[PDB]
């Protein structure tokens, strides 16, 4: 009987370009995984669900995949779809593996179903909060959010490491995802001397944000996370992304052992940039665990998760007792252009 595999994510959307890294790297793990034997002697079917980054519908998603008998969930992006879906699964016999998820509430619930193959928020804003310390010690900086669990969250915990470490931040606010007229906030950072802008959020508001101050003459640099690793940041933000940083994990891409994997995207019109890689990782690990604990149920799957080590186009993954994958940690990238000329996120 197939092993039934769901991709939960926002396949339209504001962040329809993650939810394609999400989408093609799980598919293509399947792709290989089947073409080597499958998950124990099964073929993996893989299942589809929108949640276009709106925890209303990754809910209506999640039941939609408790329905068509799903076992595994890779997914979703969004913290905010993760968190509220997770709940779903966990009473519902269903592992969840996010591939980009990284609040750290995500795993810090007790559920037996959650694990990732990304990092959290408490790790990434430490990384952040330092480097805005070491590198901009002086800077008057503005820490803006988009208002969600993850951006706010993301914002506070490199607010708590700079504050730490001797940057104190001249500027807090929210704003709302989805809006997109932000003179009013531009102009009060350039009124207030703002040379440096930590973004916690996503690539939209970011891209708005660094094209609007770019236009309204404020100097500063945006600083975000792991919400804008995707070329459209570039599309929205134009030359003006030049400059820009962002914390994210090894860009695997990069990693000798998945030269003819990347290859293999590109011939077939996919650029497997950041997540696509984390997604696929998401679909060895359980393939992997499977193969460890003798069955492909999802309860068992769990606890051979937490207890070995598996292959992973990411490395070697294991999880520690919340289902937390044991990775290398954040770094910072810069956005400049690559070899191809387009600018994209190169790590310093």
């Amino acid at each position: 009987m197939d092993v039934v595999i769901a991709v939960g994510a926002p396949l339209t959307g504001p962040n329809a370009a993650f939810g394609a890294q999400i989408q093609k790297g799980a598919e293509q793990a399947a792709k290989d995984i089947n073409a080597a034997g499958g998950i124990n002697g099964e073929q993996i079917k893989i299942v589809l669900g929108d949640d276009v980054s709106d925890p209303k519908q990754g809910i209506s998603v999640a039941n939609k995949f408790v329905a068509d008998g799903v076992k595994f969930v890779v997914g979703h992006f969004n913290s905010g779809v993760s968190i509220p879906a997770s709940e779903v699964y966990a009473e519902n016999g269903i592992l969840e593996i996010t591939p980009a998820a990284t609040n750290p509430v995500f795993t810090e619930r007790g559920l037996w179903n959650t694990f990732r193959t990304c990092g959290r928020d408490d790790q990434q804003g430490g990384i952040a909060g330092k480097y805005l310390a070491d590198h901009f010690k002086d800077a008057k900086v503005a820490i803006i959010h988009d208002k969600t669990p993850y951006g706010q969250g993301l914002a506070d915990e490199t607010k708590k490491a700079a504050n730490a470490a001797g940057v104190t931040e001249v500027m807090y606010e929210g704003v709302n995802v989805g809006d997109k007229d932000f003179s009013a906030l531009i102009s009060k950072m350039k009124e207030a001397g703002v040379s440096i802008i930590y973004w916690g959020g996503l690539h939209t508001e970011a891209g708005l944000i660094i094209r609007q101050a770019a236009d309204q003459g404020l100097k500063a640099k945006l600083v975000s996370g792991d919400g804008i690793v995707s070329n459209e940041l570039a599309s929205i933000a134009g030359d003006a992304v030049e400059g820009t940083l962002n914390t994210f994990g090894p860009d695997p891409t990069l990693r000798p052992e998945n030269k003819e994997l990347v290859e293999k995207f590109k011939a077939a019109g996919f650029n497997p940039e950041a997540y696509t890689l984390y997604s696929y990782a998401a679909m060895q690990a359980i393939a992997g665990a499977a193969k460890a604990a003798g069955s492909v149920e999802p309860e068992k799957v769990a606890e051979a998760l937490k207890k070995g080590s598996f292959p992973t186009a990411l490395g070697e993954i294991s999880f520690d007792e919340k289902g937390d994958p044991k990775l290398p940690g954040y770094v910072m990238y810069e956005w400049k252009k690559g070899p191809d000329g387009k600018f994209t996120y190169i790590q310093q």
